[PDB]
């Protein structure tokens, strides 16, 4: 009934912003639609593959701020295999190299290549991570799809194939589908294009001993029962002295203050009194989120290892129904596993098969790229379709359709009257991830509680030390990679 | 409580299809959210105004089925008046004209705005009313802005520039908003053109008389006390033998079957069990609403015709905050008065302003286009800022962005379970008008009764007699509009003769 703060959502986000006012000393309640907390991590535990991430599950050097949660909660990470060769699938042929970078070995599509991800980092260099609306060029790039972009700059079908395959493998989307200014922000805002396609060194590191769902499995024991399962909110009023919010199973919660910690669009199912700003009423139908099936193959062992490859795949085209796999053995060698991710209209379109039917197709496809008959006898399956969920409405994150970040962007995190706005869509650094929920739960958190006179301004955001158990190395680039010309650049010269 | 169908919203598609199962001897409840029936029809009444729509408002030939429902409910239209000049304000200057097309003079742009239009009916043709995913070219053409094929067709700004007021005008978007596929669907789907853009002949022809809200006011009074005011939906259960219907203010209604009558991402408000399935649980959040300002400025007469101007502006430039007008004076002649919009990023860019400030401005711009200094001295305003509605999302009607259509459009009528799905969003014809509100009403109602075994298959679509009232004359074009070269098609003719 009657507490502090009413936390919308039990997801990473909701549940950061719960732990820290609880720690502050206030009366906090989290209201949770499912009958589970995690919201878009999900660890699924059986005895074939003793834990799985079947929602969020990576995370990597600076994203400091979950790493630093998990921690506190009593959790480990472990590395991903990256220690054999990659493989890159083009044109029905397997290229296995090292690096994060698959080689390209034409001069032409070299210079194209290069280019290209330069290009992204340096158009990113000017869009402000809090304020994507204000880069210069922001209306130009925000009126484009990321489609036109690539269309533009890429001189050759095979950079304009594997920037394509980037697109989809980020943000799950089309790259007709996104803005280019959004998307550029996307990658700039998790530290650019090595930052973020990156294993070692990179957002794709390490997984948690024991899966990730034990960040807010382990926030709601401390919080005991505060938090309230199967409670999907239904109607806010804010029209009197304390906020009124209701749930679907006819309970009525009061609040001085809300956390929404939601997918924004999820704002949808929420009916407002009085009625939300004109911005945020339509801003709330203009984001949808990605569409992709998480997929995991058990086999009887790690067999990829003897032919010195890694488990990693980047497999170019249309027939493949999985762009790009990892390793997802435990640490300790067993319950041997390939992860997989069927991207956005993929998604769509396998749906349709059986579970058995999609299992065969990833089989076939890995005994394929990884050139072994061993990939065809799996031990075990696990997938899911994040793309049926009422409570996310996709993964891996909202993404913004053209035109859409410049005219309603600035109102994501704007309060409404005692609602303030959490969920990782909301955060600076690494939205879209784990990280980003943990940042935008603790900054909507500090808000109420700079609202409420308890801690000044400019504690509202703040700085996270980096982690001793994950350093970050720095990007680097060589002398060659900056200063070589494109193909438009080469030409301009001869 | 207990009923055979509910119908989840009250506006006009809701509203027809309510009557239509009431008329045909079925028990019938509509919730509507609103303490009022319409949607986005609203007819305000005043003392200043008498009535006006401050919504939809406009009917025209081949709407059939809106002119045949309000015509039963008593209601008559009269016509827009379009007697004297239009004006199109171009780079600061007002040139009068006649006809639905401004005239352009210069050969080369001629040729390039004849192309333009053509080219867009063109496409239309190869695009199924009731199919639009089914074109031979629908994902080049889905995975593409209005932007983008603006940039490829038009040779000319000036082209680019009204083809680009044109789609603002249509869709209450931004050209890079919306998918090319679907607003070429949504352009042939209101007869092409000619039929969408024109008053004389066309979707603007004629208002009704004492406002286009009587035709869902008529149809609640008709169906009495079934009709449930301040009823926002927000549960429905399909997992028993009858559906549940659960409603805000803590009431429950049992039924056989629901018509969702209410804009396709609005169902999101509705929490459902079980959950919806995958297509259209993703769909219902990637189909958002255009953004418009509807304003009317009163005057003490309508001067603009004794400059043989009849009030019609189509008037392009980022300045100007309304793009097009009508003369919005009473059939009587009196309550003089120019209706203008505001529209896409403007009607988020000026909502920051009073009502007295865009009065002010919309003053302005009028007397600069009309050359006319009464245009400063308006005796009245009302405006509707649809962008604001909770419970319609904006106005007119439902957008697609770039690669939505083909991969979702499907799913858009299809039932799920025993929910049906009406609205104007899923007419096959002038979807986004009130005709297609009442088309889609309509039929979803039959589907029901053809579930009933209460009619045939072949039932559950039908035709529509022409009105007499509101006769259609056939779209007509000249042998030069039909085979004057676009301008690349003229400079490869320069070519092959220079070869
Ligand atoms: C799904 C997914 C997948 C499959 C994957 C992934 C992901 C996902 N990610 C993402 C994450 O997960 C996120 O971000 C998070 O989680 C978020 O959080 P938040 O913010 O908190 O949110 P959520 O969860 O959603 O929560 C919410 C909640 O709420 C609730 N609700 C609703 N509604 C309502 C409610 N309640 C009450 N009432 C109402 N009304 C719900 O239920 C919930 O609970 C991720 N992340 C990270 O970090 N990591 C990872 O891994 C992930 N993932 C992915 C990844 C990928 N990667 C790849 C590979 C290679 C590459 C890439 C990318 C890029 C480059 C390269
Ligand atoms: C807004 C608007 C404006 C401003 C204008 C216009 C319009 C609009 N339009 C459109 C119409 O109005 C529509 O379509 C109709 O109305 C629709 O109907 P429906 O489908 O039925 O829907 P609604 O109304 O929305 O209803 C719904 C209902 O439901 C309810 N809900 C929600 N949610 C819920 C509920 N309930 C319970 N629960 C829940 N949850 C609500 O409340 C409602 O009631 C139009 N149309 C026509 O026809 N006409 C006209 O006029 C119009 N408008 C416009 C026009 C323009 N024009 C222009 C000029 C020149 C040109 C143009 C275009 C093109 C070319 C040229």
């Amino acid at each position: 009934n009657k507490c502090d703060v009413v936390v919308v959502g039990g997801g990473i986000s909701g549940m950061a912003a719960a732990k820290l006012l609880h720690d502050s000393g206030l009366n906090v309640v989290v209201l949770e639609a499912r009958d589970r907390v995690g919201g878009r991590t999900y660890t699924l535990r059986n005895q074939k593959v003793k834990y799985v991430d079947l929602g969020g599950s990576y995370v990597g050097p600076t994203q400091n701020r979950i790493l630093r949660l998990a921690k506190e909660l009593g959790l480990e990470t472990y590395k991903v295999n990256e220690v054999e060769r990659l493989i890159h699938h083009v044109k029905g042929k397997s290229y296995p190299f090292r690096g994060p970078f698959p080689p390209v070995w034409n001069p032409i599509t070299y210079l194209d290549h290069n280019n290209f991800w330069r290009t992204m980092d340096d158009m990113g260099r000017e869009i402000p991570s809090d304020a994507p609306w204000k880069a210069p060029l922001a209306e130009e790039w925000d009126n484009m799809t990321m489609k036109e972009l690539l269309d533009k700059l890429c001189w050759t079908e095979s950079a304009k194939q594997l920037a394509t395959l980037f697109v989809n493998l980020c943000v799950t989307a089309e790259t007709h589908e996104v803005s280019a200014l959004w998307f550029l922000w996307y990658v700039k805002q998790c530290g650019g294009t090595t930052r973020i396609i990156s294993t070692t060194n990179g957002g794709q590191e390490r997984k948690f001993v024991g899966g990730s769902g034990q960040v807010s499995e382990r926030i709601m024991d401390l919080l005991g029962d505060r938090v309230k399962l199967e409670r999907p909110v239904i109607y806010i009023d804010q029209t009197r002295e304390n906020v009124l919010v209701e749930t679907l199973n006819h309970e009525m919660y009061e609040a001085k203050y809300v956390i929404s910690a939601i997918p924004p669009t999820l704002g949808m199912k929420i009916h407002f009194n009085p009625p939300l700003p004109m911005m945020r009423n339509q801003m709330i139908t203009r984001v949808p989120l990605g569409s992709v099936i998480k997929c995991i193959v058990y086999y009887k062992e790690p067999f990829w290892r003897k032919k010195d490859y890694c488990g990693t795949m980047i497999i170019d085209g249309e027939e493949a129904p999985v762009a790009y796999t990892l390793d997802d053995t435990k640490p300790e060698g067993n319950y041997a596993a390939i992860m997989g991710f069927i991207l956005a209209h993929k998604a769509r379109k396998l749906a349709r098969l059986t579970k058995e039917e999609r299992l065969k197709k990833l089989c076939e496809l890995y005994a394929k790229v990884l050139g072994s008959l061993e990939a065809l006898e799996p031990v075990h399956y696990e997938e899911k379709n994040w793309c049926e969920e009422q409570y996310s409405g996709g993964c891996y994150t909202t993404y913004f359709p053209p035109g859409i970040l410049t005219q309603y962007g600035r109102v994501l995190r704007q309060p409404v009257d005692r609602i303030y706005f959490a969920g990782t869509e909301t955060a600076t650094h690494w939205s879209g991830w784990m990280e980003g929920a943990v940042e935008a739960g603790e900054r909507a958190a500090r808000e109420i509680l700079h609202a409420m006179g308890k801690i000044p301004e400019d504690e509202i955001w703040q700085s996270e030390p980096e982690s001793v158990d994950v350093p970050a190395q720095p990007i680097t680039t060589t002398f060659l990679e900056r200063h070589l010309p494109s193909v438009p650049g080469l030409l301009r010269l001869i």
